[PDB]
RNA sequence: CGCUUCAGCGUUCUUCGGAAUGUCGCGCAUUGGCA
């Protein structure tokens, strides 16, 4: 499925949702589909732990997680090979930032379309509201804590926090979604 | 048999241009970088 949802970056990204609509062509077709597939898999695992009245009900799951100290890592160079380390010091807190989201993707089952967006030292994720994902999030934040404090004795450090949102919180009714 | 008046006067007193220019405006070695 990744190489799909590659394949539909690609292509779809100029492409929008909605034509001859009167609202706002501000939304792309990949970025459509990106979603509703992300909360497709949200709902199925919901249903799986087990309309209007389901908009209401608590489905998903904001889960957010910010690097610390990325900056103070970034210069952490002697200056003996500095302009090579600055270089690629960044690229590795990207690069392990790709990887601890793919990690805790893969534990949930989920592709990369729950990333909803992602910032530098930071990932924004929609997760499914089941408590199943919930234990996830504790083993997966528990191991990669342990993990930096082995390699980074307190260099770096990451933190994972949810919320539980309802339907009508991700279509932004009543202004919640903010 | 000389005597006297006059003893210098009026008028230019410097002028017109150039008033600095061109060249260099830190370099090297160490630090860095690359191997």
């Amino acid at each position: 499925f990744s190489s799909l949802l590659q394949w539909t970056e690609s292509l779809w990204s100029y492409i929008p949702s909605s034509t001859d609509t009167n609202q706002v062509m501000d939304v792309s077709l990949y970025d459509h589909s990106k979603i509703t597939c992300a909360i497709a898999s949200c709902i199925y695992d919901y249903l799986t732990e087990m309309t209007k009245q389901f908009y209401q009900e608590d489905v998903f799951l904001l889960v957010s997680l910010d690097m610390s100290g990325i900056q103070d890592f970034i210069y952490n160079i002697s200056g003996s090979k500095a302009l090579k380390s600055l270089r690629s010091r960044s690229f590795y807190l990207e690069t392990m930032l790709e990887s601890l989201v793919d990690d805790l993707l893969s534990d949930l089952e989920l592709s990369r379309a729950n990333l909803l967006y992602t910032g530098g030292g930071h990932a924004y994720l929609l997760l499914p509201n089941t408590e199943r994902a919930r234990d996830v999030l504790a083993s997966f934040e528990g191991e990669m804590k342990e993990w930096f404090i082995k390699i980074f004795k307190t260099d770096l450090s990451v933190a994972i926090a949810y919320k539980a949102c309802t339907g009508e919180d991700l279509m932004n009714s009543n202004g919640t979604y903010s």
